[PDB]
């Protein structure tokens, strides 16, 4: 199953399938998750190798057991791809690196004044993949100021080296954040020639766009379909690029279907999956195993849940059938695509739906951007007026987490409007879609107008479906980098905020809390963050909502937005429910509602 732990101080032996650089595990990790075949990784921080040619090392490997020898190796890190971990799979990788220069080839060079711009015009230029920010200070006065935009074979830097004054990071196209968005364009009858990446058998040009997208030197593909006359034409996907990053020519051509990678499309890219069962075909590969199951829908759930499993065909023929049941091959190929497809069989074939990505275990803040905080909600009413009043977090298709006070003059579920997916309360108009309460679950020890037990689950009446601007946050089964985000007032006598806020608050002791508000009993199902001084806190409107912190590169939920006396007043830090302390409660709760 899914497998988020990391391993400290330790290199897996062996198994290796690919190298290259990156900045961090996380990216490592990432590149393993997508990569057809790595199950583990191997990372080498610059501080834990002398070797030139090996500080920044990610290690790619497979195994047919899923485990490998590893052995001590002091800061080195390794763990595991997120294959089958669902929408904790994502290619969005959103760091910037301080003191680190990513070195590819540095096609475009311009001024500009923050890192944070130079990265959004990585974003906004179709060749792009990751840059680097030469500051003020930089040693070589010619690049003071300048955003270098860079691309590389796979993607990946050439080489990367620890450097002052540079500031290295990705393009967010895998956020979901372009600004030139995406063709859709799907040409019948027509060919693309330019560069060659990649050439691999798919089943239709859909299976091949998918395939464009998330191959990093991909921006365009033409796909020859099974009509061809010519056998060794059939299904050919060609992954294409340009030295211009936009087609240099067309050629019309029977039976050839053209079209675009969709890495530049805005809020949503299409599933890193192919989902489709394809009757009639044969998808060639080495043979992993082979076992009876009832039906082509449970061979395809066998493949899922067999981690090393690419694609496979379930068989028709009676030869391999008994009264409920056929024969189900599990296989897999160098790249994740079949090494043949042939047509006319009797069986059918389809993929591992192991990358699927589709519950899982303010006052003195800053405006948000899309994507940053894809879990938050916000709670609304509509008598004759709507107004916002509580955050909640996305927990599973179809469960928020809130604050049970949130429902305190509204235990109704029949007034409630769920705004998810927004930035800016000023964008929902009378059309915006809402998701609508099918259950309020308050907990059972809460007492009105009481702090103890204050946490809510809401059941919707419809799935929501995960993008990059909308999708949970894991909960928990020490804490450093925690924020707290809402469209709360940003004064203790404040108003609404129209852009969702976002703050970064350290944690306070529950002894610390309990000193500080004398009247009230501070209990381990509470958790406490503010400042000494004050100044930096949630207030009203953010009650609900979510405090999350980033713990070895995974966000979690640890708090729910309850009270404070007042707003971001000194020595009187915000309390939060303690997420932790509830896990029981919400793993019965939603396993017993479902
Ligand atoms: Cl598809
Ligand atoms: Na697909």
């Amino acid at each position: 199953g899914c497998l988020t732990q990391l391993y400290e101080n330790a290199f897996f032996r062996g198994g290796d399938v690919a190298s290259m650089y990156t900045p961090n595990a996380q990216y490592c990790q990432m590149r393993c998750t997508f990569h057809p075949r790595c199950l583990l990784f191997s990372f080498l921080p610059a501080s834990s190798i002398n070797d030139m040619e090996k500080r920044f090392g990610c290690f790619l490997k497979d195994s047919v057991t899923g485990t490998l020898p590893k052995v001590h190796r002091t800061g080195a890190v390794s763990g595991h791809s997120l294959k089958q971990c669902g929408h904790q799979i994502s290619a969005c990788h959103r760091d910037i690196y301080k003191g680190v220069d990513m070195r590819g080839v540095n096609f475009n060079v311009s001024k500009v004044s923050s890192v944070e711009e130079c990265q959004k015009r990585c974003t906004n230029n179709i060749r792009c993949q990751f840059f680097s920010y030469a500051t003020q200070t930089f040693h070589k006065a010619e690049y003071r100021n300048n955003c270098l935009l860079k691309y590389s074979p796979g993607g990946t830097p050439t080489a990367i080296k620890v450097l002052s004054n540079v500031e290295s990071g990705f393009s967010l196209k895998p956020c979901a954040l372009s600004e030139i968005g995406c063709h859709m364009n799907i040409f019948q009858h027509l060919a693309f020639s330019d560069v060659d990446v990649a050439r691999v058998l798919t089943p239709d040009a859909f299976v091949c766009r998918t395939i464009c997208t998330y191959h990093p030197n991909c921006l365009f593909f033409t796909f020859y379909t099974n009509v061809w006359k010519i056998e060794s034409q059939r299904n050919v996907c060609l992954l294409k690029t340009s030295e211009s990053g936009t087609p240099s020519s067309s050629t019309p051509q029977e039976n050839t279907i053209s079209g675009y990678s969709l890495l530049t499309c805005k809020r949503t890219l299409p599933e890193p999956c192919h989902s489709k069962i394809y009757p009639g075909v044969d998808f060639g590969g080495e043979e992993l195993n082979v076992t009876f199951v009832k039906g082509v829908n449970v061979c395809q759930e066998t493949c899922t849940k067999m981690i090393r499993c690419q694609f496979f065909t379930y068989s028709l023929l009676p030869e391999d059938c008994k009264a409920e049941a056929c024969k189900c091959f599990l296989r897999l190929s160098m790249d994740g695509s079949p090494t043949r497809i042939a047509y006319g069989t009797q069986g059918s074939s389809g993929y591992s739906l192991r990358l699927c990505n589709t519950v899982c275990t303010i006052v003195g803040g800053t405006q948000s951007s899309w994507g940053e905080w894809p879990w938050q909600v916000s709670l609304q009413v509509k008598l004759t007026a709507q107004r916002h009043l509580c955050g909640g977090s996305l927990i599973g298709h179809q469960w928020v987490l809130t604050a049970a006070h949130c429902f305190d003059g509204l235990p109704l579920q029949d007034v409630w409007r769920i705004y998810s997916g927004i930035l800016q309360l000023s964008d929902i108009t009378k059309d915006t879609p809402f998701s609508q309460i099918k259950e309020i679950i308050i907990h059972q020890n809460y007492k009105v107008s009481e702090g103890n037990h204050d946490i809510a689950l809401i059941k919707l009446q419809a799935p929501l479906q995960y993008t990059e601007f909308q999708k949970p946050i894991c909960l928990p089964s020490i804490y450093t980098n925690c924020w707290v985000t809402g469209w709360g007032f940003s004064a203790e006598a404040g108003e609404i905020q129209n852009i969702l806020q976002k703050v970064n608050i350290p944690l306070v002791t529950n002894e610390e809390c309990q000193k500080r508000y004398q009247d009230y009993k501070i209990t381990q199902r509470m958790v406490c963050a503010g400042y000494k001084e004050g100044g930096k806190d949630a207030c009203k409107g953010d009650a609900g909502g979510p405090l999350v912190c980033k713990h070895n590169g995974m966000w979690r939920l640890v708090g729910i937005t309850s009270w404070g006396e007042g707003c971001a007043r000194r020595e009187q830090p915000g309390v939060y429910t303690k997420v932790a302390e509830y896990m029981d409660w919400i793993l019965e709760k939603t396993q017993s509602s479902d």
